[PDB]
């Protein structure tokens, strides 16, 4: 029904009231509201994607995945409010639990103790273990996608770029997909356009760990070649065999033309960090995806030994499946599927 706030309209309510602007997401404003059903404050994502096909893909993907996932380190969807008629629907409001902050903003104001870092990492990898067990790739793990309520309450969010894992799905379309925010993008994405393996999420987590240890991003490239420059500057010039799985024969070039850099020792870059953290970091930031540590091995690393508990780390009941590949569907078809997926939150949804 009613409502406004900062000039924009928020067709939330009567249920949701006492609004209060929060900030900006992708294609939408984001306030907090009071849920008059649940008698607590919640976050409401106002999304306007239907203009561009790509924005509708991401919006669709996030709904399908979050509605199927259930895990305490992964944000849920509590309520989806949209218009009654498909033609009259031009906004979508996604209602989710209200979180105090996210890792990105927290790292702007605080240096994290080893302890706190340790249990943040544990909660990231516990959530990641459920995601990968569902055969799903997040593909955009980074601090602003880690929502935080306390040192003991971390939730992964924003599954807009997620995919079902397809260790074979190749396409080598370097301009055809947006895979990971640049600073957190694994080398095999940039060198082989190989963005459908679980290794890419582990890389990102490694970038997030490095960032927790120093309050700055470890690889802040301006563009993708500068990104590779920052990686080789700490990892050192690659081997022949790491240069073996560089499928793009032209991608070779800017690397071969490089001045042999030495591997910077982790403890030199992070003199104050726990050596156990620095050893796990080493396993996560391996250039070659095939030697990089997997999520269950990361959880079992000695650095997480205080918390690792396979009996309290849920996995998915069944692999997740996109019943249709929506890579190339017109944005009017996607808007249809969105209208459908959000049907369960409308009066009279049968079945
Ligand atoms: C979310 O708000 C809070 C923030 C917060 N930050 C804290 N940091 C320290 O106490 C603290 C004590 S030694 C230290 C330095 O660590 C390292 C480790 C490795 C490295 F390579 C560089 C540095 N850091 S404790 C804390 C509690 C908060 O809420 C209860
Ligand atoms: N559930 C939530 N609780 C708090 N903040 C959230 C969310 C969601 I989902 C997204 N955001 C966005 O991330 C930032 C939080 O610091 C904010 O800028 C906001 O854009």
């Amino acid at each position: 029904g009613p409502e406004m706030v900062r000039g924009q309209v928020f067709d939330v309510g009567p249920r949701y009231t006492n609004l209060s602007y929060i900030g900006e997401g992708a294609y939408g404003m984001v306030c907090s509201a009071y849920d008059n059903v649940n008698k607590v404050r919640v976050a409401i994502k106002k999304i306007s994607p239907f203009e561009h096909q790509t924005y509708c893909q991401r919006t669709l993907r996030e709904i399908k995945i979050l509605l199927r996932f259930r895990h305490e380190n992964i944000i849920g969807i509590n309520d989806i409010i949209r218009a009654p008629t498909i033609e009259q629907m031009k906004d979508v409001y996604i209602v989710q639990d209200l979180m105090e902050t996210d890792l990105y903003k927290l790292l702007k104001t605080q240096h994290l103790s080893n302890d706190h870092i340790c249990y943040f990492l544990y909660q990231i990898l516990r959530g990641l273990k459920y995601i990968h067990s569902a055969n799903v790739l997040h593909r955009d793990l980074k601090p602003s996608n880690l929502l935080l309520n306390t040192t003991c309450d971390l939730k992964i969010c924003d599954f807009g770029l997620a995919r079902v894992a397809d260790p074979d799905h190749d396409h080598t379309g370097f301009l055809t997909e947006y895979v990971a925010t640049r600073w957190y993008r694994a080398p095999e994405i940039m060198l082989n356009s190989k963005g459908y393996t679980k290794s890419i999420d582990i890389w990102s987590v490694g970038c997030i760990l490095a960032e927790m240890l120093s309050n700055r991003p470890i690889f802040p490239g301006k563009h993708y070649l500068d990104q590779l420059n920052h990686i080789l500057g700490i990892l050192g010039s690659p081997s022949q065999e790491d240069l073996n799985c560089i499928i793009n024969l032209k991608a070779r070039n800017y690397l071969l033309s490089l001045p042999h850099k030495n591997k910077v020792p982790w403890n030199r870059l992070f003199p104050n960090a726990d050596s156990k953290a620095l050893d796990l970091l080493d396993k996560m930031l391996t250039f070659n995806p095939h030697k990089r540590i997997e999520v269950e091995q990361a959880l079992a690393h000695p650095y997480l030994e205080q918390y690792y508990d396979p009996s309290d780390e849920p996995i998915a009941e069944a692999p997740f499946k996109f019943d249709m590949e929506l890579d190339d569907l017109p944005k009017e078809k996607l808007k249809e599927l969105i209208f459908e997926e959000t049907a369960r939150f409308q009066p009279g949804y049968r079945s």
